[PDB]
This record gives structure tokens, C-alpha cells and sequence, in this order.
């Protein structure tokens, strides 16, 4: 019946590939995508097609002139189609070739292309914490309607049916994206039952922004399959329960190399002084996340420390004890834009003095 | 048990190949199939038998005049039965050689053999959209029985099962369509919930009929197994809702050439002379669809425009700037003819003066 | 699980064979198995040893004289085991070799022996209609319980989840029967919602009786695995609703052969003065289908016509046109026993002066 | 617990009354009501005080200017509240005395009291035809979902728990009808399974109207009860069902006095006349009912009969053979207002010549 | 909520009435009814308004000439609406004053009003048994869904939740047809389960009919209420299972009095002649229930016996060791008219010779 059909393999039959292009629509934090046949395989960005969409059905053009452009700039391997066909991650321009105001892929190549910012090879980790819901109802997974599992404690990490909700999802996703040509680094439970985490590995400059949010796109569409929801929402259930923050490791160049522990210290002290201007950018509702309960320093201070859980930024003991390495930006909320925040560091830590 | 069988591969066993002839019924939109076995493979139309069938049963022959014709025009690969069995896309006669009043194959075929036409080599894109109900309360797949799902607005192109609503019967009938050889150009979810979209991409003269019929029963097909109902209705839900089109995008020889831009113009010129005329011919319940709100012109006024969704007609920003290309007749229902259609807008466009 | 053991596949531990031996119970319209393994393949019907069952459990044979005896007659691959295992259909007889009342492929054979019938070598084509049953309550497949679906209209060769109800049992039958080595020549969806045909292709004397209780067999199983009922009752549902017939088609060599159509009417003659003596050996309850309504003539009335579906006797445009070919003979119904009928049609029509 | 509550006698406790105030909505269609706390017991409607309403919820006020008032016209006894409870059928004007659009009763009332009207003292007899529904499905009470009960035949005036669905639901607005001063004249169940009616029995001039608005109200009162909903859709259902009308008995001072059967086809010789305007004015939806089949005489001819219910009007075998009576105008849909379709009558047949 | 406005009291509100006039439909088999509003409580029949109907709603009338005449014939209190209100027994004629075909009441009240048989005062005892069904399965109440319960056995007359089946509803009809005035002699549990009887006792000629289809009538409204099904089918399940009849018992004055017994004899003695003729006027079906078996004598033997199920009449123990008494002929089916049964034993006993 209908996975035979889903999973043909069309190789034996064409030459033809499908391509599914993916792109952010009107609220900047919603993926959207379409899919077309190509006569063959394609490896090479630069030799796809340009597309549009209807703008006006996304919150992006006005129905008289509806037609918005899509500029592929990264391929992956679909994981759901497989075969030869291909996920392909676009940027989003009026038919006059200016970015569209939610476009913020090319404020961000512009900052990485750049070369005091290309000379210093920025590296990104970023860990996307989410939390899976209940269809409908929008209550977690695994919770009980109405109610409330037993307190944190059990769950990060954990094993066991009562303790670990989704690993069906973590899994898939996990090698969906290795499958993809992401480079994910791992993935763990949470603190918060029915919350997840996976980490998108060392990644330089603009290809961390890409990588993430195809990583999102493959994230939902295998809760799609699950019938399962996913929200990025950094504080899905008030009090006593943790919240979901994409926290960005970052090192530079210098930072890795010997004695780069001094410039890790130069580089907090710009993010401290810069700190107000940065949580702006740094995803909608933060408030209701970093209240310094609950593995979070607070919004209104900026804090840094050794192996901190409770600080803006952390260091770890490893690259304290190395003197050389990265550190960690625990502020930045689950719904982020990795575009913005990536640029941003980099912009705040080698350009600005 | 049951897939065990329906998947059993033949050709371990016989040469022998199944047929699955298809056809249109007495109410001109509604496709009528049964198989016969033939004793080995086959790839020309022409050395497959004619068959006939009970047209007393289809509301096209009355019971002591019982039998009809039907003639093999077109052979596409079994995506059900797989292996060598083939579908048969036909056609129907009178035993005395005549068309049947329900048979607009014919009429069509006469328009792209016609040797002015035949040189001006007619490129057929149809857009068909189409809805997902719920077998038994006819309520539109994913929408809660008794009321409705959140406005439109996240549905297009969307990813999450909170916002798609049958993506399983999508992919599966996509490849279903490219492996059974029918020039399937692309797919989208589409604004309203529930409701989706194929292209049959650029096919020329009669072949494009024929794809779009054969690929319109391999998705009624597909919502078969799922246990799901299609309607091709223009407008299957009342108020704040988008209705069905099937966008029809079409070019010439001399469009696709260099200042076929001017012959585009020309083309939209005659059209809106004959505006009044085609709607007739456009699908019933046009008149429910076409309001000049929901991405549609209003059924009465015929307007033009770049990209302009609100327009009877749209040129693409692409094919504007390259002075070149194709135009998309928007105007044309879900429950078009596409033989109609198709041909229809050949004769307004090349013969008529 | 349980699909794993019933798949087995034996050819890689021994060389040991099932074989599923066939007959006909003491109704005469009852199926009855039972299963033997056997050292090895077997390919000729002779090669099979003879068996027996217990006839005081079937109606056919008192508990203290209980043995009856079952005389191998045709092999076919059984399609439920696969590998090279066989499904065995009987004849039955007292051990003093004489055949029980209830054995009627002892007649047929004699007939189809004779010399002056092999020598027109009589060619027979059943299409053989039935009805898919819900289990327990009785109603047809797809009804709702205590009420009716839409009139009839769509559903004769329909497609869709509204219209097509176990096309799953159907194309799993077909090919199971292909597989099996039957000679199934199509099947299609009839005009009753939830009754369906399939034809037993052009096929010479006894082997025709043999191959329609194998093919019936094999559906009957098909429809114990999916849970569902099949009946071969002539009109299971009274009112507005078709009955099933078992239309059996017609031909000897002289009939096929250059102005056969003059034998052809020569034998509907024949058949004209013997109507009475069919009818009654045509099955029981034929009384409720044959009305001269629902494409059938009335069970007092002959008729014959061209493509006439009211009538008894019904001639294809094609073998009229071609002045050779088959009639149809549609008065047998959905319970016939196909050895009676299609030895009695050549008798009546070869023998018989 | 729940109807302990809404059950309490507060005659125990309190003088105070309370008043439930119907009237129409902006449709013309909706009935709204609300109720209000009364010192005393109050029998004539002239001692009620006026009140208003916020017309812009109801469709007939702008948001700026949203009062309009109501005026008490007749009084009954609550059935729900019971005890000295009572409900008030009102009128719509606005606050400089103006009746608004939909405030059909004015005009009727106008009709009423001119003195030519009011010497011929007519009378009423309105036969209210509706349908019962499941909620959410909208389909016909007792009918299975996605399917059709037994063709019609049994239901009218049926006994049954297969033939006969909602009895609860009007006897209890027989007996609340009665309880509360409506001149109910009578019950039968109607033809389609799910349909009833009710006869508001020889009424004069406006209070027909009154009472049959209030019999509506309280019918769908009941109908909130029981969890079922009510349409007066003239035909609910296409195909082979009865539709539901609303019948209007009719007859003057001078049609019930001896040679009355003269004044009656005089009468019926002037609603001849004035056919067109009438239908125009005899509900929405008319077209799909007046049909000419299931007991409606076709919208475009007018007819008239003895016991003809094919006929636009009838007359009685009673009547006919006393020379005297009233007759019957089948014309109207269930959902007539009956102050239009009464008044209208009247002035048809007295005032114009 | 409903139960309190179906049992409002209105007594307390007016001196009004309803009345529900019943009578018998098409198939001589259907009850129908409708009800009306009188001004005041009403004793005697000839008081009541005439009415009619739809006849061709009923199978009893065209629909150019519909009107059916309603005599009222017997007054009984109505046990559902209780209060004033009552069930009126009507009797169906033309216009012209006939009786229509269906109508039997006419031809019995001739009988019964000849003064040799008024004379003769004859006593009827009619002993109805029923089988209550489920409904849309139509399978007997406390059957297993396509099954059996134990063999008969422990059902007659038996207690118990395992053995007794729907005692509700006729300990409700014991009841509601005393109250009613009917002459109701007693109940119990029948031979299969789910079968029950009840007796309408000693009974003089005309009112015997009268009483019995008013006992029918209140027993297929309380089924109705209950959500279950009644047959009168004499034979509603095949096999080992009894069957359904309507014994008549029946005694005239001199059968009653001084040596009786003699009278009886010669009785009996004329019904043994007539045997034939009885029972094609016995009701429809009984072939299947009249086998010898199961209680009752063979369709095609005349029998009688004194203690004797098994005889076609039977005379008890008591009645022989009297020498006066009555006798039962226990061969009319459970759907016998007993207006026919009840008139034409009449004739055959007094009139004929
Ligand atoms: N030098 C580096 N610069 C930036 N990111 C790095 C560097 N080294 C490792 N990372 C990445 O940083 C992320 C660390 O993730 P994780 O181990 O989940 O953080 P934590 O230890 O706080 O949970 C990983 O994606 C990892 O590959
Ligand atoms: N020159 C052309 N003539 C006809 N069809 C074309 C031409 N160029 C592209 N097409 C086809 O037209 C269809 C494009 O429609 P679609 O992709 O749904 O765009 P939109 O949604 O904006 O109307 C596809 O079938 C594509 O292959
Ligand atoms: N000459 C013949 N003799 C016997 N059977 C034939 C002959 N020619 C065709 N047939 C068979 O008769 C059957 C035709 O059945 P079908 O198409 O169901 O009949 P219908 O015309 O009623 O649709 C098939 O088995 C076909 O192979
Ligand atoms: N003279 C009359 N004038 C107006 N209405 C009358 C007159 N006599 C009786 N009626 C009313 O006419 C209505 C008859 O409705 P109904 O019993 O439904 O008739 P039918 O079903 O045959 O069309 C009742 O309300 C009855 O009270
Ligand atoms: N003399 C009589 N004439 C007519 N009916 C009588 C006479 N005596 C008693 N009956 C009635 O005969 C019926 C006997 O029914 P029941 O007791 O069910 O009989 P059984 O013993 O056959 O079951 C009762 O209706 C009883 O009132
Ligand atoms: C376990 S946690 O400290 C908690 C993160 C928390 N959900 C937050 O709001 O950032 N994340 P990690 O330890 O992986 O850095
Ligand atoms: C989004 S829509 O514009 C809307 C079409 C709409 N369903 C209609 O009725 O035409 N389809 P497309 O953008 O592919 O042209
Ligand atoms: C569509 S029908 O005519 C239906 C015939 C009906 N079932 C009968 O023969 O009883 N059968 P076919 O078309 O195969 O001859
Ligand atoms: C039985 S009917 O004739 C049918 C009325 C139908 N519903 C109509 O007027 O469309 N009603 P009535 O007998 O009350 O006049
Ligand atoms: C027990 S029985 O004899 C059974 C009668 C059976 N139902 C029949 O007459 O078909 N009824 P009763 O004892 O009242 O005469
Ligand atoms: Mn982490
Ligand atoms: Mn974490
Ligand atoms: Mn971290
Ligand atoms: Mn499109
Ligand atoms: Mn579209
Ligand atoms: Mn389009
Ligand atoms: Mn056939
Ligand atoms: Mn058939
Ligand atoms: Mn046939
Ligand atoms: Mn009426
Ligand atoms: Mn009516
Ligand atoms: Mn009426
Ligand atoms: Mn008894
Ligand atoms: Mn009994
Ligand atoms: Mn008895």
C-alpha cells in the first residue's frame, strides 16, 4: 500500500530528481517549501534553477505583485525521498534582486564574506533545544491532559518509558541529518520531559545558519510523520520547569590556537558591553526563559564563569585547563535566528572596537 | 497476508502482463477502469486490442444497445501492480465508428493534427489543485468535525502536522505519477487547509490531456488505499476559504522564441474576446469560485497583469524580463476538461482571427 | 512475529512439498481442504497419490462407512505457501470407485471425452460476479449498517474510497490466480457497491469447471484472511440492487471459424428449445435475480440480441461484425456449479438433434 | 444536582417573575431571546415594559448607534421556566420609533386592523413541516452516517424504532405548546425519516404569526435539549425526499357562511393572478422544493384541486361537499415568515381587486 | 429536561384534548397514526370528529385524489400522553363512503351485527406472540452478534438476566394496556429467547379486532422508546428455533353452557372442512412456521386433541372435564389480521353449514 509507493526507488525508471526547495516565510520564524523535477542530477548550487513563490500567501508581497525569488545557496540529501533527490535551502529576494526585509541570510554573508571575518574562520556549534507536543491539545508529550508528570530530575539523559518521551523522533532525526550531509554532533534528552536536544557541529561562518534551519525543516517534517508538534517557544509551560534556549559555542581562528584563553577573555568583555543590543536580537519571549532559575542567568545582567550553568556565557573546564578553545552564549532562546545571532557574534567580537 | 499478494511479482512466473484500461463516464468528469490480461509485454498503443464495455452502466449507451469502444491512446507503467503491467488511457465509440457525445479526445485530437497548429507545437502546464475530505462526513481531511482549523494563512507550502494534512498521499501519488512516465513538473501544499496541488509540466498538444486525466486517477487511486475522498469542486467550502482552480500555462513556438512577448500580448488579446466563451467551457461551479477575492479575477471581468494572482491571466516576472516565455490562464476550474481546455485555448489562439 | 513463520521459505532446509488437496463438499456449493506433505515436487496430477477425508463430517457419507476417496485431477501452485508448494483439485468416490452423487466433474468428463465434442474442442470463458459480505452482521462490504449507500450509478469500474469497496481482496486474487497457473483473463468492479467480477479466460472443456472452483478457492481464502465474507448468492440483496450471475461464454472450433455466426445461431436455436431443463441445473434462487430487470432477461421468457444485456442470450459487436466469434450465455447464476452448466451447453449444442 | 436547579418552584420564595423576550434577527430567519427579572406576575402585554437589545450583534444596528428597541405583543407561560414565568413574543423598531427592515410584524399588523380585513375576520391554519439533524454532521436524524435509511414509504405517521426518529422531541413540544396558550392543532411525522410537523391550528390575523414564530422558538428550545438541530430548509436533502413546506389553511367570515365555496374559487382566481409575486415572497430556497414531484406542484404553473396534493392549492373533500370551508396554499416553504406569507394572503384576496 | 415536558400535566392549564387517531396502512400490516387537538374530554366514539389522511403516503390512495376518511370505532386512554387524552381505533373509507380494500373492520362488524351470530355472543382469546430484534442488525434482543445463545430450553417463562430478554418492555405494555381499557388477560415469556406473548382475554366479536390492534399499537410504542425492533414474521429464525402465532380462542354461548362439549365437537368438525381456506387467510409466511414441529401441526393436516400442542386445535383439560368451555386454533400466524381470523371463524362455525 502507500509506503510502496512513498519509498520507490526511482532510479531504476529515470534520470529525473526531485528537488524540494525550503525557505522562511513572512514571520521569520516559519519554514515553508515545494518541490519540482529536475532533468538530473545536481551537485553544484549555482547550477539549479532559480523560483519563486507566491509572497502573497506567506505574508511577503502584496497579491497584485506576488511573485517572490528564490536563490538556492545550499544542497543536502533527502532523507524522506532518498535516491538522488535533494533538499535545497534558499534566500528570498524581490523580482529587482533587493532582500526582502525577512531575508537575513544576506546581512549575514555580507558580514562573512568580509575578510577580517573570513582571516579569523569562525566556528559555530549550535544546540537546538525544542520541545515536542501533544497535536490538539498542545500539552508536551508524554504529560498527562490536565496534568503534570513528576518533577525534573529523572529525565535528562534518562532511559525507560516513563522517563523518556520521543526518542523514535531524536533518533530519525539524528540520522536523517547525518544522512543529509548536516553536521550533527550529537543529541541529548532534556531536562524538561518531552524536550530534546541536538547540537549542529563545529560549522564555519554562513554554512552554520544554513544547517540549522534545514536540521529545523528535517526536524518537522518528522514530527509531521509522528503526528506530533514541535515548538521552538523558549518557555513552553510556566514555573517549575525549564525552558529552551539555542545556545551558540563559538571560537575564532586565534581563539584555538595557543594562549587563545586571552582573546576568549577580550571577546566576553566585548559581549558584555554589547549586551542589551545583542538580547534584542536574540529571540522573541527570552523574558519568560532567562529568569536565572532554571540553568539560566538573568536578562538584565550580563555574567560569565568556569564550568557556569548559571552564567550568560560559560567556559569549559577543558579549554580553561588547554588555555585555548571556545565558549559558550547560553542566551540566545530555541526560536533564534541563526542568521542574526551567528553574524552578530562575529560582528560584535572581530569587527567592533 | 494481504500486501504478501497484491505485491507478488509475475514475472517469476509468467510473461503474461495486465492491462488497466481506463476511461471517462457519462458524466464527463468521472474515470471508469477494469484490467484485462494480455500475453505479454507491450509499448505501442496501437498493437493493444480494442475493448469494449458496458455503457448502460456509465450513463453512455442504453441496455439493448449496450456495448462502447474503447480505443488504446496512451500506455503509462502500473504504479499499483508494478512490474510490466501497464495503464491504458482511452478513448470511446459508437460501435459504428462514431465518438461518443462524451468522448472531447476526438475534437481535440482534430485541433493539434491540424497542420498550422501542429507547427506552432503547444506547451500545456496545468496547475491542478484539488481537496482532501474525509470518507462518510465529506468534512476536509485534518479539519475538526463540526467546525474549522485556524485561518488560512501557515497552510501553503507548510511543514508540521498542526498545518499539512496529507503529505503521505502527495509524495506517494508524486512518484507514482514519475514512475508511470508522466511528466509531473512539481507539488505544494496549497493555502487552504486540506488542500493541495501537481503541475503537469510542459506537455505538448494531445499528450497533455491525456497525462492529466491518468494522473488524476492514479491520485483518486491513492486516496483510495488511504481510505480518504477527492473532489475536483471549484469551491468545496463556503466563506473565507480558497477554491480550486487548474491554472493552465501555455505557450507557442513563436511565444518561447526571441520577442515572443508581443505574441504573448496578442494572444491575451483574443483571449479576452473570447472570455465569455471559455468560462462556458471552464468547469461547473465556476461561479462559486470565481469572486475576484481568494487569488481569483471576478467571473465577469477579463484583466491581465505580471504577477498579479488577483488577474484572469498572469505573465510571469521571468518570462516578462526575458521577453520570452509562457502565460498562465488562471481561470480555468479544478473540474475542467483539460481536452477542452487545452484545445480550446490552441483554437482562440492560432486559428481564430 | 506471526508473518515471519507463515513466509518460511522451506526450499532451504528440505525438499519436502505441501500439497493442499481440493474438493467439493456434500451441498455441492461448500469448498473443503486439507493439507499433506509430500517427498518432493510434483508436477503431473498421476504422480499424486490418491486420499481420502471424513465424508460424515461434509454430508457424504454415513459415520460408520465414513472413508470417501479424493482422486487428484489438476495441480496448481498453491499462492498462500509459495515456494513449491501446490494447491490439488478433486474429484470424490466410494472406495469401489464409483463417483458420489455430489461429484459432477465425473459427467463433465465423459462428455468432453467424447469424440465428436474434443474434436469442436469447446472453449469457455465464466465471469464469475460475487459479493464481499461485512462478518456477523451480513450487509455488504462498505454499507453502512442498517442502511444503504447512493443509488447505483458510480460504482461499476468506479475508483475512490467512496465508491470502490476491497479492491485490496480483488487485485490480490488476480494475482493470486495468475501465480497459481489459473487462466483469469480480467476482473472489474460491478454495478452493486461492494460486488466485484473476475473472468475465467478462454479455457477448453473439463479444465474450465476445474480452474472456476480453484479461482473460488482462492478468493474464499483471500476473504478469510481480510476478515470478510463472499457470497455467491444469485441476488443477496432484494430491491433496487443487481444480482450476481456466472455469464458463461461460448465457443467451438467451428463457431470460430470462417461464417461461424451461422453455427453460433444454429446453437442459440438449440439452446431456445431446451431453456426449461437449463434453468433448472443453472443454480438455485435464480428465481430471485432473473426479472428481465438489473441487465437480466426473465427466467420464463428466451431471448437472444447484439449487445443486448436484457436479453438471455447476448452476441459481441465484434463476433457480429467479424460473422465469427462466442456468445454469451448470461442465465447461469453466481452459484452455479460450473462442470453442470458448461458440459450441459455442449451437449445441448453438439450432441443433442 | 443540574435539574434540581433549573427545576426550583419560586413561588416558594419570590413574587418575581421572569420574562424571556424573543424576537427575529437580522436574517429575518434567527430567533434571539433574553430574559429579564419582573416585580409580579403580568397577564396583559401593554403592562410590560419596553426594552432594547445590541442590534449590532444581531446584524441590524452599526456599532456607534447599536440600541434597538422592543415592544411586547403577546404573552405565553414559559414551559421551560414553568411556574408564573413567561415568554414574550416582540417587535423591532428604532429609537425614534421606526420599525426596522426586518420587522415584518408592522406592516402585517397595518393589514390586520384595516377595517375591510378585520369584518371578514380571517383565519389561519399553519402546517409547520421541519427536519431533524445530528449536530456536527448535519445529516438526518436516524439516517447512518454517510448512507440513506430504507426508500420513503413507511415513515409518514410510522410507528417504530426503525421508522419513526425523535417522537421525544415532539411530543414534548406538542405538550409545551399547549402548556404555554399556542393553538396547536395537531402532530404527524412526515414522509422523509427525520421529519415532522405540527399545525398551529385556526388562528386570527396577526396572532397566527405571533404563534407560530413562538412555536418556533420553543421547538428549537427543545431541540438545544436534546442535542439535535432543526433546519426549515425548504429541501434538506436532494434526490428522492420529501422537501418541507408550510402550508397555509385559509378561510374568511364569508368562505365558512353558507355558499362560501363560491367566495373560495374567487379567491383562488385572484392568487392565480398574482402567483410570481407570491413565490417571491414565499421563502428562500423554493426552487429546489417546488419541483412539481414528492407532493409540490411545479413553481411556474399555478394549479388547483380537490384532493390534490400535486395542485398550488387545495381544497377538502369537507369543504367541497358543504359548499363551504377554507382551502389550503401548499405553496410556501418551511421557512416562510408567516407574517409575509399571511398578511400577503389576505391582501391578495380582500383588499385588491 | 425532555421527560418533564413530555409528562406535563395539562390539566392544570386547559380542558383540551389530544387525540390520537390510529389506523391501518397499505400492507394491511402497518399501523399509522397522527394526532389532534379537541376542545374537551370525549367518551363515546360517535362524539369524535371524522378525519382523513394521506392515502397516498400510505399505498392506499393517488395522489391526484388523496383524501382517506378516518370513522372513529373505539376510545382508549392514551398511556404515553396520559391525563385526558386518548388513543381512538379508526376504520378507513372513500370519500364516497366505501371501505377501501384494506379496510377489514367493515366485513367483520357485518358478521358480527347478523343476528344469528350476535344471538351466539361468540368470546375471542387471541394470544400474540412477538420476537423482539436489535436494531439495524435485526437479531434477536440478547442474541450474540452472529450467534446463538444455549439451546431452548430455560426461555419459557423463565427469570433471569441470562434467560430472559426485555421484560421492561412487557411488564411497561401489561401495564399501559390496562390503563388503556383494553382487555388484557395476561403475559409470558416464550419457547425462544426474545420471544414474548401476551393475551387479549374473553372478548365479544367486534371488539376482539379492535383491542388487538390497539395492543399492537402500544406494544410497537414502547419498543419504540426502547430503541428495539418488533416482528410479527410467524417464523423469524430458521432452524431450531420456534416460530410465532396468534392462537384463537373461542367460545359461543351454547359452546359455554350445559354440554358444551358437543357443540364444540361439531365446531371443530366444520373447521376441519374448511381447513384450506382458514388458512389462506391466516397471514402470510406460515408455511414456514406450520412444519409439525416446534408446537404446531403440519400446513397440510387438519388435527385436534385435548392436551395437544401438536394438533392444528386443541382443547384443554379443563373445558373436557366440564363438558363446557372453548377451544384454540392455534393455527394463525403471529401477522394475522384479526379482524379476518377473528369473523371468518365466526362464519364457519354459526353461518355456514
Ligand atoms: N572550538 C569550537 N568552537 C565552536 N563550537 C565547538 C567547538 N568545539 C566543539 N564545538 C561544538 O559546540 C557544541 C557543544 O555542544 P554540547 O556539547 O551540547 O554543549 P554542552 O556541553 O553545554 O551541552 C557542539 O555542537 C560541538 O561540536
Ligand atoms: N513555457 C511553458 N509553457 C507551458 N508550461 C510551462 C512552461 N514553462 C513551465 N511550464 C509548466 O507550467 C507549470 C508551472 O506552474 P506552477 O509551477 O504551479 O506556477 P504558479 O504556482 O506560480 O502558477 C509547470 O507544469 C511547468 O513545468
Ligand atoms: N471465443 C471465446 N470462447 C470462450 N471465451 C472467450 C472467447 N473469446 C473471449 N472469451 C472470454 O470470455 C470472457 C469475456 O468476459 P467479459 O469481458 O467479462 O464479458 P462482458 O462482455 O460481459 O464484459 C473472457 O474470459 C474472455 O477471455
Ligand atoms: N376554516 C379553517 N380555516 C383555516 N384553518 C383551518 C380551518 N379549519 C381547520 N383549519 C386548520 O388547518 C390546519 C389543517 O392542517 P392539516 O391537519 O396539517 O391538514 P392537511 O395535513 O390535510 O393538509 C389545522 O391547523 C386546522 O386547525
Ligand atoms: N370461553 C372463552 N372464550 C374465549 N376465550 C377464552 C375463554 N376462556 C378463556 N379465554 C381466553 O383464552 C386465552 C387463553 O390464553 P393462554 O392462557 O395464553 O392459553 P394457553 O393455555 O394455550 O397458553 C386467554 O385470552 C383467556 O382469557
Ligand atoms: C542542560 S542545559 O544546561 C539546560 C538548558 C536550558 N534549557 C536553557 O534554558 O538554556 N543545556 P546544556 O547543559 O546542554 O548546555
Ligand atoms: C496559491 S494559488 O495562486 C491559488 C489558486 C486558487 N486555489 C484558485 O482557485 O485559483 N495557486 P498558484 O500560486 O500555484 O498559482
Ligand atoms: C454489468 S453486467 O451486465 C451485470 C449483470 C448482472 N450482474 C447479472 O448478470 O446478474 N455484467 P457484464 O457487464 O460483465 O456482462
Ligand atoms: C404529506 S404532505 O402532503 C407533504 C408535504 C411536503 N413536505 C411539501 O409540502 O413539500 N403534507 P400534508 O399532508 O400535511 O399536506
Ligand atoms: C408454548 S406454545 O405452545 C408455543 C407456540 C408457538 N410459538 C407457535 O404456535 O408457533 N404457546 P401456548 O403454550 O400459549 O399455546
Ligand atoms: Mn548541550
Ligand atoms: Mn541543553
Ligand atoms: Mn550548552
Ligand atoms: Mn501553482
Ligand atoms: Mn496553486
Ligand atoms: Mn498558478
Ligand atoms: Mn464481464
Ligand atoms: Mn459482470
Ligand atoms: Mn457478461
Ligand atoms: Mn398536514
Ligand atoms: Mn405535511
Ligand atoms: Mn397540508
Ligand atoms: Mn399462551
Ligand atoms: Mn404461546
Ligand atoms: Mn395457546
Amino acid at each position: 500500500c502507500l509506503t510502496d509507493l512513498v519509498n520507490l526507488n526511482l532510479s531504476d525508471t529515470t534520470e529525473k530528481i526531485i528537488a524540494e526547495y525550503i525557505w522562511i516565510g513572512g514571520s521569520g520564524m516559519d519554514l515553508r517549501s515545494k518541490a519540482r523535477t529536475l532533468p538530473g542530477p545536481v551537485t553544484d548550487p549555482s547550477k539549479l534553477p532559480k523560483w519563486n513563490y507566491d509572497g502573497s500567501s506567506t505574508g511577503q508581497a502584496p497579491g497584485e505583485d506576488s511573485e517572490v525569488i528564490l536563490y538556492p545557496q545550499a544542497i543536502f540529501k533527502d532523507p524522506f525521498r532518498r535516491g538522488n533527490n535533494i533538499l535545497v535551502m534558499c534566500d528570498c529576494y524581490t523580482p529587482a534582486g533587493e532582500p526582502i526585509p525577512t531575508n537575513k541570510r544576506y546581512s549575514a554573508a555580507k558580514i562573512f564574506s568580509s575578510p577580517e571575518v573570513a582571516a579569523e574562520e569562525p566556528w559555530y556549534g549550535i544546540e537546538q533545544e525544542y520541545t515536542l507536543l501533544q497535536k490538539d491539545t498542545n500539552w508536551p508529550l508524554g504529560w498527562p491532559i490536565g496534568g503534570f508528570p513528576g518533577p525534573q530530575g529523572p529525565y535528562y539523559c534518562g532511559i525507560g518509558a516513563e522517563k523518556s518521551f520521543g526518542r523514535d523522533i531524536v533518533d530519525a532525526h539524528y540520522k536523517a541529518c547525518l544522512y543529509a550531509g548536516i553536521n550533527i554532533s550529537g543529541i541529548n534528552g532534556e531536562v524538561m520531559p518531552g524536550q530534546w536536544e541536538f547540537q549542529v557541529g563545529p560549522s564555519v561562518g554562513i554554512s552554520s545558519g544554513d544547517q540549522v534551519w534545514v536540521a529545523r525543516y528535517i526536524l518537522e517534517r518528522i514530527t509531521e510523520i509522528a503526528g506530533v508538534v514541535v515548538t521552538f517557544d523558549p518557555k513552553p509551560i510556566p514555573g517549575d520547569w525549564n525552558g529552551a534556549g539555542a545556545h551558540t559555542n563559538y571560537s575564532t581562528e586565534s581563539m584555538r590556537k595557543e594562549g587563545g584563553y586571552e582573546v576568549i577573555k577580550a571577546a566576553i568583555e566585548k559581549l558584555k558591553l554589547r549586551h542589551k543590543e545583542h538580547i534584542a536580537a536574540y529571540g522573541e519571549g527570552n523574558e519568560r526563559r532567562l529568569t536565572g532559575r532554571h540553568e539560566t542567568a538573568d536578562i538584565n545582567t550580563f555574567s560569565w564563569g568556569v564550568a557556569n550553568r548559571g552564567a550568560s556565557v560559560r567556559v569549559g573546564r577543558e579549554t580553561e585547563q588547554n588555555g585555548k578553545g571556545y565558549f559558550e552564549d547560553r542566551r540566545p532562546a530555541s526560536n533564534m535566528d541563526p542568521y542574526v545571532v551567528t553574524s552578530m557574534i562575529a560582528e560584535t567580537t572581530i569587527v567592533w572596537k
